[PDB]
């Protein structure tokens, strides 16, 4: 089942993070930069990411544990050594990070949730970007990227509205010529399909 | 001239009522004005939709301003001044805080670096648009030119500003009284997107 494959890779598919919180340099054996990215889904994000900057730390969070197997898998085949998984929601950020410990939060296709009363579930709501500080402290970065554009709209104001600063935004990242970037498996149907896939970079100020 | 005999609406001495535009209108009506008026298609049509709104058209080519004065004769709305002016001498026609809106459509998207400086969203520009409205105002801004527009969101955040709505489909996104440019009418049969913004000073 997926319960033992999970069990039998817990090097990868850490089963106890908050036992780490303020330690994670000692889980990676080195002092280099901690990326996460909030909503892993099947993993070739982070993998890709873990192997194009082996000089990154790279904490995926996944809370579907059917799709977080196949993470466990990407990672595997991968051989990337800088790249953990956990098995949480964004909300358990706070009891397995300190401030300052994540410098990078990912999110890549996050479910839009288009009703009004619904907008406290999306993951750029004040409340989320709040958590993001706790763990990412004075500095840190939110790389956004999504192909809705009710969600990108919604974003860009959230953002606003925070004080975070817009320093990169794309309308259109397929015909921006962004170097190096890595796609999702849902990104990447998309570039035949020729809708805009949207991206936003937006720091706290110092 | 033509703008002579039509001096009532082209107003060639506006430096002179700075701090003043209230006696110009003979109300206290919020003053509204756009920044490139063009041949002055839109802010004929704000008047008209806005009667309760003073209007100020600006223009740098003459040759253009004459059809904005036309076009705001053959609406016949009476809260529509042009000036043949550039937005640098803004601050030599309005006090801080006599403007409540800026209107920018279409404008130039210079996009070679050395001519940032001359982009309407530029910082220069946004610190000239604070000085005749204050904190107490807005910047309404539409462009189909993509470059400009994610240029402009991010200079409308490193100057502070609040953006309070944006479309990245403006002609999909329902807006209700929309009136569009010469431009805007015409060349948006492609369905290339238009993107729009408001953006305000925090309080
Ligand atoms: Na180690």
């Amino acid at each position: 089942w997926a319960d033992d494959f999970l069990a039998e890779n817990a090097d990868i598919a850490i089963s106890n993070p908050a036992d780490y919180k303020g330690k994670w340099n000692t889980v990676f054996g080195n002092d280099n930069p901690i990326h996460i990215e909030v909503g892993t889904g099947k993993g070739q994000f982070i993998s890709g990411m873990a192997k194009q900057n082996p000089d990154i730390n790279y904490i995926g969070i996944e809370l579907f544990k059917s799709v977080i197997v196949t993470a466990v898998q990407k990672v595997k085949d991968s051989e990337a050594q800088n790249v953990k998984l956990l098995n949480i929601d964004a909300d358990t950020l706070t009891d397995v990070f300190e401030p300052g410990e994540v410098k990078r939060v990912y999110l890549n296709f996050s479910d839009p949730w288009p009703k009004k009363r619904h907008e406290k579930r999306r993951l750029t709501y004040s409340h989320f970007l709040k958590k993001y500080e706790e763990v990412m402290g004075k500095g840190g970065s939110i790389h956004f990227k999504t192909d809705n554009r009710g969600l990108f709209e919604y974003s860009l104001k959230s953002f606003s509205e925070y004080g975070l600063l817009l320093t990169y935004v794309s309308l259109d990242l397929h015909n921006s010529n962004l170097e190096g970037n890595i796609m999702t498996e849902y990104e990447e149907k998309f570039s035949a399909l020729g809708q805009p896939i949207y991206r936003a970079e937006v720091e706290w100020r110092t």
